[PDB]
């Protein structure tokens, strides 16, 4: 009844697994999750320039969804990489993960801290902030200190490292919920939760949510303005597939 | 299934009424809504005296939420009054109208106009636009300049100057969705949202998938620091049946 | 000459006790100081529950107050709850001693240390320096990490804590005076000011002193727009005596 | 007993006898007023140029204040110049007509108007705004569009133009209070609110009562850090008559 | 002696004919221009999805200016696309117009106003102020209703109704400089200053001499952290050229 | 062909040295650097009575400029003193050192931290960072806790502790850049660039460039409503030759 496009922005299929258990997890009865990646991009996105790539690939992919007529779409990568520019493509609302789980967290607890994998990472996730207007409601952010894929080489280091830096942060920080801040973390929320007391929270799952939300209450991205579909204009190259409408 | 308390803080039972119609409308399969009112307090809120009696006529009905074992809380009134006293007396989520309205404007619109009823109130939707971090996000509110019981009233001229406010407001404050400021304007959202083509949202049905949402995703008020349980202490004349936990 | 109702909006006899002696302490000649507390509520204030009983239980003084026809009022807890529900019940102005301390502090140094006496109050006062404007005057905010009665328990243990954290925050937090976050903390004002050779603020005291100013000036809350007098409506059950003008 | 130097930071001697009337009619039994003004200076301060030198002439009469051993000083131009600089180099408070004016108005009032002289000094009053962290507070900022000293020209076109915009901001600014942005407004806050029915507030009078509080409070600038009397070294040529001490 | 690679984000070459020439009218002596556009992309800016794609033309010209060897670029387009983006992958500083434009601004007005081409990048021009920190330097924004590329066509409607909103702008905005919100608009802020006698401002020419600044500083972007070069990685598909290095 | 006037805003000659070597090793092919201090002042700047006498001997100077007909001028003290009331007096344009040092490193970095010589001049810095807009991008403050003249005193204790305590920044603070927060530091930043990496910023030096880019744009102070020349007015005794112009 309800198809939702949840799109991993990056190349990774290993992270695009991870993000689609966790969608089809927590979907509504009636609900099927598309779980896709763009075909062509970046393994893994860990700074601006990935950004910048992992952007196009999610247009790519937008596109694809409209084309098959999905009902909305889900951006998997904690920098909600070219957010504003799918809600221009798309006619179905389009949510990104970090923007999702920092909602749900100003719901649950006055205050949160985010918890991601790459220091250089940091920033984006702070410009963010400051975007969505959630900058005084998060009391601190942290990385654990590894590449974004470590969250998929098998050891359990990476996921042992967020565990040790959840309990350090609510014992520090003086927040009530964690924001998980990675695709790759999507399928830890439940058991940290269960395992802290305290809610533990995954912008993929919480995402499908929204889109679920939106679609029940038959509202989809204003096309007044400034979100209306693109200019209509020729597109070269690499990029004239992007806007067929 | 799941079973949502959709609290209206003021106690008119006309408002009660409008604000139970939107809540079931959105429902999800399986969901029951338990639409409530206090059984002392105010016929409207307009005011900061008028939200200070609310609250506790909130906290009266979470009280009596949390003792059927209800999965989550809505509070009903654009105000959103004693949103963060409900989330420490419940366990289940709690989500103001306000709050959601704004959460579901930013995810379809890049800026939203709120129309509320009467001017005095502006000030509370303000202070509650920085509060949520919502500032930036809101290009300008209006009020329709009437009692906020003029919804009820059967003329329709409130319901009109909402509409013609609306139609301005998409022609003047460069924004692409609307904020309605009012539980009594609960029903309006769905006819304006197909009449002026844009998401014209309302934050009864809004705060309902909210709750819906957290309680699928597993997730509920946090527990830890800020919005633990009340401290136990004796309360005295009026207030002793409001913490019997 | 001039009487000024001091509202302790807890139920505490002996914080009522303190408050007033701190305000009588101050007070200019021709004031007769009338210190009160609410009939009914919570002993103490630790929260956001326990904030939103004591606003009633302050409307409930403030009808008292404006019947007796008091030139103005002080709400003595340092949340300063239900303020503008307040000013817009009473004729005379009405100080907060969050807000007054505050005030005062920025007359006086470049940034201020709040020390309050329990962790989970910190949100109410981090909240309160947003609403009033003075985030980037408050260089932290501490706790003593005692419940708020542990102040009138006799043991000396929380004033001896209030102390250490005083001369603590002198050192540490690059700022010039202290911000005493608690009504029960009112007399330790003086001795700590002499003792630390810094500004050392009790709100009560210099919210006798704003009432005292106002007064003098011919100044009275707005009855323009957002702090008028409640709009005329019954008021039900307990509520019902809240409001006889 | 409480002696306290109201300072016109320009050289107007007409202004002077404007801020000095009005801080003798507010003063409290047993406060003596000394107004005075800058040997030399400037005639009027109208921008930033005229805002530098009327600073070192505050200091001039700081200087002299705290030889008397005055008990608080009043800096009465609404740029608050030299404010810092003077805390620094008095013993007793030192408060500004715009601080004082501007925390006043939040006392009684949600938001408050600014009514000025000239345009060019609108922007001075913005930075002070964001400065003391009541740009929330200030629903607008006018000026009557005539020199400062067209209050002094004894043709009372100031003084209606400074009537006419009040009413004006009343009704469009969405505002309580109106803010009287000169020193030479002084004696038009009585009639203008008795007048208009609101606050209309004069910082020169709020400043008094704002030494007279602190000094009843025994607070005085912290000499802890940043407002610590001066660093001892040589000053030079026209400079060295400023800190004998 | 110092090589600038200016880059047209947009594939309009008749917009990078404008750019180039606004950029070699102020190089200093020694320094050559090299005036570029993407091979593949969109012929004109005008929302996100076009921003989206432009940011990646961008890096693909930023990879050909570093194999070149140059001392800095340029992105001349109002929105910076790709800025973060360009600055990871460059070695030599990278400057937007929009960015230069502003921070110029600053250094010769207290407040700017924007004037751009179409409304719809307004939102985009509001994110950059608050991004770069200078939204309460910015006075207005305003848009002329026009493609950008209204600009290039021969007309001069654009160029006149550029002109005239310049002078509603100066008299109405409360601002003493115009900042020109187009790199179409690049030739006009010479003849607008002469003309208006006021400071209008091209982010082309000024970009062009941040670079040269901070080349003759000996500053180039730092490698430490958030702007270090991208982490290696294996690109895919049209990507797979961006990084060779 | 351009003449800058580099005003070191306080007496110490030895200061005037440092920043005067500064400005002229990166002077552009046909800069002449003219570097100057008041005949009368504070031979350092530590505080805001310091600041409030720096700015009338940078009026001074700026008058002394103007009449030599030079292109621009720099305000080398990292307190800006005097800057607005400079632009006012000046024709040319006029840029204060933390003002160009901050626009330069986010040009450069993400994030800068600052390194100043004395703790209670942080205060000062900190306002800037506000008042310019730039509080976002700086990650922390720091002072190596000496007087502003050790830079001077021939010891290199002061040099030794600002190359310590860059280091100990860029491994805790989060930051890219450096900020250099004194006009004595001026000649450090060079070999402090080449040995830590990463961009360590002169205001001086970049100043200079500002205003050599400026001049290049044709660009110069607005004389539009705020930084107009100061109104005609008499000045009196010591400030009589501050505007014969
Ligand atoms: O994973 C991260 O830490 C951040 C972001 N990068 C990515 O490839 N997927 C993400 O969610
Ligand atoms: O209705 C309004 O305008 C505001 C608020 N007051 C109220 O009684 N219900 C509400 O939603
Ligand atoms: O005391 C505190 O710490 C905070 C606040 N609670 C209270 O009962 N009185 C108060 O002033
Ligand atoms: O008067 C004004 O408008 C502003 C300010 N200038 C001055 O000479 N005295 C003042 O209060
Ligand atoms: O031109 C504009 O209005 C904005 C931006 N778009 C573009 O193609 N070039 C620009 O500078
Ligand atoms: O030097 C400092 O630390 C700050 C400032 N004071 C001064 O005399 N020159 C300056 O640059």
């Amino acid at each position: 009844s309800v198809r939702i496009q949840v799109i991993n922005p990056n190349t990774s299929l290993a992270m695009t697994e991870t993000i689609g258990a966790a969608a089809r997890a927590v979907a509504a009865p009636g609900t099927e999750i598309l779980a896709v990646c763009p075909r062509a991009g970046v393994p893994s996105i860990e700074g601006h320039f990935d950004e910048a790539i992992a952007a196009v690939g999610v247009l790519e992919q937008i596109r694809a969804g409209r084309e098959q007529g999905v009902d909305g779409h889900v951006i998997a990568s904690f920098g909600d990489p070219g957010l504003l520019a799918a809600r221009e493509l798309a006619q179905g609302p389009v949510i990104g993960i970090a923007e999702a789980a920092m909602h749900m967290a100003t719901m649950v607890a006055t205050r949160f801290s985010i918890v991601t994998t790459l220091p250089r990472t940091l920033i984006i996730a702070r410009h963010l902030l400051h975007q969505y207007g959630f900058h005084q409601h998060c009391a601190a952010l942290h990385a654990i200190d590894l590449p974004v894929l470590a969250l998929e080489d098998g050891s359990g280091l990476a996921q042992e490292k967020v565990r040790e830096r959840c309990i350090r942060a609510l014992k520090e920080d003086g927040s009530g919920a964690i924001v998980l801040g990675s695709g790759g973390m999507a399928t830890l929320a439940q058991q940290l939760t269960r395992e802290l007391r305290v809610p533990v929270i995954d912008g993929v799952s919480a995402a499908v949510k929204m889109v679920e939300s939106l679609v029940a209450l038959g509202l989809a991205t204003s096309k007044h303005g400034d979100l209306a579909f693109p200019e209509k204009k020729a597109l070269s190259g690499q990029f004239q597939s992007l806007n067929p409408f």
